[PDB]
Formats: structure tokens, sequence, C-alpha cells
């Protein structure tokens, strides 16, 4: 097996000196090469999860070893229910081996080929070079890791033992499973992206140059209505999209966001695209929809969260500090354990509504003179590869960044008040960061003009490089902000798939409909004004209830956080 050449990742050095950052990163390798190979966990809310997992093993393997006093384990080691009992360290008292045990026990489990049954059916469509290429990156680990790993340890065992109570406890390997779903296509619904109807796979993953067949793929359509929550305390709605159900009477609203859709979302080149340079680099920035060497979402914010947390940590020491070992383990599970809930219910929402997608919308919207039935956006980059810009293949209301997004950066805000400056909890931050690079403008990530070659450096190979750009933010605030609207500028999401539009742009004296300026370009107020109060109503249930996935990433985050990070009751999980 030629092991993938892997792009230099922009960040310090010092980061992984750190243990716990060290685990962290070796997940969002996995998270990168397994959407490079197309191995197990892949797409936004899996990902999620598989973070979630990993910082929970990491976390209660930690705080067992150095028990912490403003909160507890995840887990109790007194739970008569043996599925949430943790296993006790009996003498084991180092949290480092205890960590590396943790992680990689649940990295194993999580991406190792399931032999054990499940390879059928469930596995039947990862390569074994896929498998091979992720155990490259977990054997290395070990050999990489700060302070070594050593197997032989208690506590490397007990960190093990850990992690098989959180593996059997929330993994959910069926969970993406599409089987049996078919879209019911009609106005507002959710069917075959337009410029992908269909794809051709190997009729073997193992033989990827043998025999093809057509194939329509739906991501995770019932994931959110069936799997089990981690740390929410309840299920979480959002109000109805415009269009739809209680909110079938917002055709003000409704037009206005297809005419902003346009002029925002659409492809460089169409004379009917207002969006700015500065917009399309907003755009993809926050983009990472699953592309070779970059991943999904979840890893882009982990790979800031890792700067906020080195930014804002108590003590200049990464290597020999308990207090930035304990700061760390704790907010990456608070952090992921959010991000992994916000995958779950705005994938349940997603698939409840079934909202169709903006290229959809636009194109068959019907009305001579509100659609365009040749319209095409900017899309979702397809990094890395010759391929086109697509759209995520799963419905639109709510915005999975936008939702991500609310969780991942509320987290960090409730957790850093009072630390790196003083806000109401529903306002503007001072969480500022610099020298932030995605990897989607990188200066060596690119549009390749021929198919990707895994044996071979990104830079060795002929394409169009993405302009590395470098970010400096002022909040937590602004970064919450700009990921939900990056969707509109690709043309991907409706306004109202991110916020309530009430709540993002700047209003006219016509009702729904908002500001362009001179050029038609749609205004946004300002982040340190920005406030998502505005609510709807849902048909099937009483009450206001938050509109689009910033308000509901908040929610969840919020929830998480207020309850100290407890399990999700049992008698609650679906």
């Amino acid at each position: 097996v030629t092991p993938i050449p892997l792009p230099k990742i922009d960040e310090p050095e010092e980061y992984n000196t750190n243990y716990i950052l060290f685990w962290n990163h070796v997940g969002l390798e996995l998270n990168r090469v397994t959407h490079t190979v197309g191995g197990p966990l892949t797409g936004p809310p899996l990902s999620a999860r598989a973070l979630g997992m990993l910082h929970l093993a990491i976390h209660d393997a930690y705080f067992s070893i150095c028990p912490p006093t403003d909160f507890t384990t995840f887990l109790s080691p007194d739970t008569e229910n043996a599925a949430y009992r943790l296993p006790s360290p009996n003498g084991a008292n180092d949290a480092r081996q205890a960590v590396a045990g943790a992680a990689l026990k649940m990295l194993s489990s999580l991406y190792m080929k399931p032999v054990e049954q499940p390879n059928p059916n469930p596995g039947a469509n990862i390569s074994d070079n896929a498998y091979a290429q992720l155990g490259l990156v977990l054997d290395r680990s070990v050999l990489e890791a700060p302070g070594g790993v050593d197997r032989e340890s208690a506590s490397f065992m007990f960190g093990e033992d850990v992690a098989d109570v959180f593996f059997a406890l929330l993994n959910d390997p069926r969970g993406a499973s599409q089987e049996g779903y078919h879209p019911t296509p009609g106005r507002y619904k959710f069917d075959d992206e337009p410029t992908h109807p269909v794809v051709l796979i190997p009729v073997d993953p193992n033989n990827p140059n043998g025999p093809k067949m057509p194939f329509r793929q739906y991501h995770a359509p019932f994931y959110g209505k069936t799997t089990k929550r981690f740390a929410t305390q309840s299920e979480h709605f959002l109000a109805d999209p415009p269009g739809l159900r209680s909110n079938a009477d917002e055709t003000a609203e409704y037009d206005d966001a297809v005419r902003v859709a346009i002029a925002m979302g659409g492809a460089q080149a169409l004379n009917s695209t207002k969006r700015s340079p500065w917009q399309t680099a907003q755009g993809l920035y926050w983009a990472y929809d699953g592309s070779n060497l970059i991943g999904t979402p979840p890893r882009f914010y982990n790979q800031i969260v890792r700067r906020i947390a080195v930014t804002y940590k108590k003590e200049e020491d990464l290597a020999n500090s308990e207090v930035n070992n304990a700061d760390f383990a704790r907010l990456f599970a608070l952090v992921d354990v959010a991000c992994t809930d916000a995958g779950i219910f705005s994938w349940k929402e997603k698939w409840e509504f079934e909202f169709w997608r903006p290229l959809s919308g636009v194109r068959d919207d019907g009305r001579p003179d509100h659609g365009d039935p040749f319209w095409l956006t900017l899309g979702a980059p397809a990094t890395n590869t010759n391929d086109i810009p697509f759209k995520p293949p799963f419905p639109a209301y709510p915005s999975g960044h936008a939702t991500f997004g609310g969780a991942v950066f509320q987290m960090v805000r409730r957790y850093y008040n009072g630390r790196v400056g003083t806000w109401k909890d529903d306002e503007p931050d001072n969480i500022a960061i610099d020298m932030m690079i995605s990897e989607e403008l990188n200066g060596v990530n690119r549009d390749l003009r021929q198919p990707y070659d895994p044996t071979a450096p990104i830079e060795d190979q002929p394409g169009i490089v993405r302009t590395r750009i470098v970010r400096h933010f002022d909040s937590a605030w602004e970064l919450m902000f700009e990921n939900a609207i990056s969707r509109i500028f690709l043309g991907v999401h409706w306004r109202f798939d991110a916020a309530a539009a009430r709540d993002i742009l700047i209003p006219t004296t016509t009702k729904d409909v908002y500001a362009v300026d001179n050029n038609g370009a749609t205004v946004f107020q300002n982040v340190e004004d920005i406030r998502y109060t505005t609510r709807g109503t849902r048909e099937d249930e009483e009450g206001l209830f938050p509109i689009g996935g910033v308000p509901l990433g908040i929610e969840i985050a919020d929830e998480i956080f207020n309850n100290g990070l407890k399990p999700t009751p049992p008698e609650i999980q679906p």
C-alpha cells in the first residue's frame, strides 16, 4: 500500500506536543483520509459523531485519573446500567497513557474493518485499500504520540476499557443507511441534484476499474430520527420553512429568498451573479465538503477550536501542563459532543422537511419571471479533484454548516465567557483569532486538470491553485455568522436555512424584501448587531420555534452546557 502523501497542515508544530491536541489531530487525520479513500464514517453528521465519541472517551479516561471539581465524568463508575457504567482505574494513574489507550481503541474500533459480521451490507462498500490507508495513520500515530505509547501499562489498558464502553454505547454502524429512501418530487421537494442526478460507482470497491453501476446518493435519511443522542436533554425543532406547512403563506419571503439565492450564489460568470470576489472567498473558506485531503466541516471547526484553545490557554507549557490538558480535554469534549448533536438534529430536520436546494428551487420554480431553468451555482467545491462543483446529497432546511457552527461556536462562547472577555450569553463575544487558514484557500490545494493521484503529493499535480488567504476574526459570533452565510454565497442554501432573514439581512419598507446595494448585492447586518431572535410556527407543534441552523445549533450548545455535559436520558432516546 503506497501511503497517501498528505499536505502540510497550517498550524504551529507546538500544538501536537500536547497529547490531548495530538489525539484530536489524529482524529482529524482519519477524517480527511477517510474522505480521500472512501472509508467508514464519511459525511458531515457521522464524521462529527466520530469526533464526539473520540473526545468523550478521552474525557472520561483523563478525568477518571485526574478528577475534576466543577463537573464530573460523562459516565459514572457507579452506574448500575452496565451500558452506562464507566470502568474504574483501580490504581492506574497515568493520564497520558489512559488518554492514549482511549484514543487508540476508539479510533481503531471506528476505522478498522468490521470483520465481525458488519463487513456484509454495512461495510460492504469500502475497499481494502481504504482500510489500509486508515491503518497507516493509526499505526504511525502510536509512534508519533508525544511521550510515547505504552500498551502494557494499566493506564493504557484502562483507557481502552473506557473506549470500549463508549463505542458499544454510542456507535451507530448502519446510521447513515439510505436503504428504502426515495425522494417524493413536487414543489419544495428535495430530489436528485440536476447537475449530478446519478453517479456511476464500481460494482466492487476492491475493483475500481471494473464494471460500474448507477448510484443515487441520499445521505443518512434516517440517522436523525433513529440515532442515539449524546448529551441533549430534549428534542429540538425548527419553524416550518417558507412555503411549507404553517408557513406556506410566506410567499413574499420565499420569492425574495429565490431572488437573493440567484444574485448571491450563482456561478462566477453568470450575468445574474452579484456576489463579490470577497464573498466568494467567504463561501469557499467554510466549505470542507468531504473533499480529498480535506474532509468534512467538523474537521475545520476543530482546526479553528485548536487555535482558540492554544491562544487562550492558562499556561504557556503545552507539553507538561495538567491545567492545559484538563482545559483541552473538557473543551473538546463539550465542542465535539455539541457538534455531534448538532449533526443529529440538523439531519433530523433536514429529512423531516425534505426542503429542496436552491439550484432545484430556482430551476423548477416554474414561473417565467421568477425562476431560471438554467441557473448554475458557485457550488460546493470539489477540491483536489477534476470534478465539477456540486450540491450536497441531502435536503436544504436547515443548513448543516449553520447548525454545526451555531453549536460549536456557542459552546466556545459559553466556555470562555469570563476568561477571554465578558458578554451576555446571547450577545457578541471578543474571542478573536488570527492567522487562521482554510485548506480550501491555502495556496496548496487545487482544482485539478485530471483525476487525483493518491500516490503523489498534491503540489505535483496540475491544477488551478486556491489562493492562500490568511484570516483574522474578531469573535466566535463572527465565525458563527460567516460560516452560516458561506452557504448562501455558494448557492447551496436559502437564507432561511442559515437563520431568519430578519436576523441577518437589512430590512426595507417592503415586508420580507431585504436591502441590496447599487449592484443588486444583498446587504447584511453588522455582526455586532446580529441577534437570532426571530422565531416561527410549526404545523405539528404549538408555540414558536427557531428558524435556520444557527439558532438550532445555539440552543443545542446551551442545553448541553447548562446540564454540564450529561448523557441524554435513555428514556428519551428514539
